[PDB]
């Protein structure tokens, strides 16, 4: 929230705008009622509420629509939110890429911020403490429905 740095500020609108509005989050409702082209994956971490459920759907080698539900914080409901749309028309292959991209740059290592993209306002989970667990939760979710 502060203003010394540049990121700090715009990084804390992108957490607090994917989680209090997130774009792919859908009810319980209306996860029911999907169509049975989707894949599903619960994970739950039992350091924190996160409690996610994905859906993908693959239509030739393409995933075309990805949403998620479930129970999470900022850092959980933004990871997978804007992992969600960034995937939103890519291939089942370049999405394996980005989740192990992404989790070595939440293992403190090498990213590439236009690989990334907004993804990159998470390079520094692993500084804040029981918060590396709520950055991996729903995109572990993604990484088996890819694979699984
Ligand atoms: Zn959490």
């Amino acid at each position: 929230m502060g203003y010394f740095s540049d990121d700090e500020a715009q990084s804390r609108k992108l957490i607090l705008d994917h989680y209090e509005i997130p774009d792919n989050k859908i009810s319980e409702d209306e996860a029911s009622k999907l169509n049975d082209i989707y894949v599903s994956f619960n994970n739950r971490t039992a350091s924190c509420i996160d409690n996610l459920t994905l859906y993908l759907k693959e239509e030739n080698g393409i995933i075309v629509d990805v949403k998620f539900s479930g129970i999470g914080c900022a850092i959980s409901t933004a990871s997978t939110d804007i992992f969600c749309t960034m995937i939103k028309n890519k291939k089942v292959n370049d999405i394996s890429d980005l989740i192990r991209k992404y989790f070595n740059m939440i293992d403190g290592d090498s990213f590439n911020e236009e690989e990334l993209q907004y993804l990159s306002v998470f390079k520094n989970i692993s500084k804040q403490l029981n918060r590396i667990k709520c950055a991996k939760v729903g995109i572990v979710a993604i990484e088996q429905l890819v694979t699984k």
